[PDB]
């Protein structure tokens, strides 16, 4: 996976060896560091687009995982295009939607399935995104397969976290069946944060043994005017920037920053 | 164990399961929290007695844990009485000291063995006393066998931490061979907090099995005017405050308070 730890053989790319405890630390999110429940980032999304007199039909999904919004978005009645990279992500996301979505394995940047009428993608997967340049050449395939008017949705951890917060602390849990460790580290001048997870499943209730996972998933930060000056060269003049799915601009306790990316019209 | 919490059959009290990680774990903590190195803690005691005229020869030592405050007390040639309330952290001690000091098993508060020159307790050791009821019973057993004028000295984890700091978060690492959690709760009108902890032991290296111990450690937080009022109804009117075995006076970013206590005379 290109921009990650180079790493010896054997180790996991980001969700090769998590995806089936990643919706399990999505509800750890959500209720311990403000993470957005889907319905309310789909909620978000909808009035977005009534607000402009879209005629939503088409949505492609950028980075879908397990499929959380995928779902949301196939319940309200879209005709729904999911991509992502991983195919253990992709495994569960089919399990969740089966065939009412089209799922598609495909690593951004890269062409993307055209006939949207609005992209959204969701959970940060943008800090996936290796460098200002591959964040540039990804928001180009988007603007490619969206029309005039047309917009593209998507949410980053706030740069300042990636460096000052999370930065390089550490966050735990002991829940019994499974024990989890975020320690974050991120050295002095790079734009980026290294977070090593490490995980301890119990073998059977009443029973001490445990088995050990560890992933490593770089995260990369991309402040205001990074990801401006990508958007206007990729075709999107305009973006504005909302605090975690709600209609409050973006301010400096936000943490989950949802950009709203407008498609160049004349 | 008086004062820590009730818990079901076969869990361990303080120390009993994680006695043979406790030295790694104080590595641990001088570096990352600052707590004192034991050759420091001994070259304070010694300059407070050197302070007061105090010709020391007869040192006894509450909670002595490991032997890592004995060892020092040891070879710097004093004669050491040490005591403390765990078989498992007395066997460690033994194994480091052997017969160089007279170890007793003893919970306090409780009588003390007789005939010191001077008394120490390092190492946070009093954040167990399980009420200030408590604390002062164990001062006064300090005071029976202390000659006036004569010193006490002993840390404590600042009030404040076990409510605001450390307070309800968490800490934790993972080294490979051993991953270890720390989560700190407490509630909201309490004088304690409630102390989670967790490891992972490795089997063997190149293999992902483990072993999960879990230990609950309750520490009571003693303000300055609780720690004042029993050690003055116990025999020490005279008490100061240090930043963690240094001279400094105990300021507001103090994490490890040394009191030096002056038994009364005339
Ligand atoms: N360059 C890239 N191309 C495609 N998928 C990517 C990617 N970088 C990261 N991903 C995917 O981004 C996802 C991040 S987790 C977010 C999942 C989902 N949007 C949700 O709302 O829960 C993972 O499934 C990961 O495999
Ligand atoms: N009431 C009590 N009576 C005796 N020992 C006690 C006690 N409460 C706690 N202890 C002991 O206090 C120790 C805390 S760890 C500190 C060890 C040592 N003084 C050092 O400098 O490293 C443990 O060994 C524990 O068993």
């Amino acid at each position: 996976m290109q921009g990650q730890p180079h790493q010896d053989a054997g180790m996991p790319e980001p969700y090769a060896a998590t995806a089936d405890v990643y919706d399990r630390l999505v509800d750890y999110a959500i209720a311990e560091w403000g993470e957005c429940p889907r319905p309310q980032m789909a909620d978000f999304v909808e009035q977005a687009w009534a607000a402009r007199g879209h005629r939503v039909r088409r949505v492609l999904e950028l980075c879908c995982g397990t499929g959380l919004m995928t779902e949301q978005l196939v319940r309200r009645g879209y005709e729904v295009t999911a991509v992502d990279r991983s195919e253990t992500m992709l495994a569960l996301a089919k399990q969740r939607v089966g065939g009412a979505a089209d799922f598609h394995q495909i690593e951004l940047p890269a062409p993307l399935p055209d006939g949207a009428d609005a992209v959204v993608c969701t959970a940060a997967a943008f800090n996936y995104q290796a460098s200002a340049r591959s964040l540039g050449e990804t928001l180009r395939a988007v603007a490619t397969v969206l029309p005039a008017g047309a917009t593209f949705v998507f949410d980053i951890e706030t740069a300042a976290l990636l460096k000052g917060h999370w930065g390089n602390r550490v966050w735990a849990a002991d829940e019994g069946d499974l024990a989890f460790i975020w320690d974050f580290t991120s050295e002095p001048d790079t734009t980026y944060c290294d977070v090593h997870y490490t995980q301890f499943t119990r073998h059977e209730a009443g029973a001490d043994a445990y088995t050990g996972v560890r992933e490593v998933h770089r995260l990369y930060a991309f402040d205001h005017d990074t990801v401006r000056a990508q958007a206007r060269a990729a075709g999107f003049a305009q973006a504005e920037v909302f605090d975690n799915y709600t209609e409050r601009p973006a301010t400096d306790t936000t943490r989950y920053e949802t950009w709203v990316l407008t498609r160049d019209e004349r």
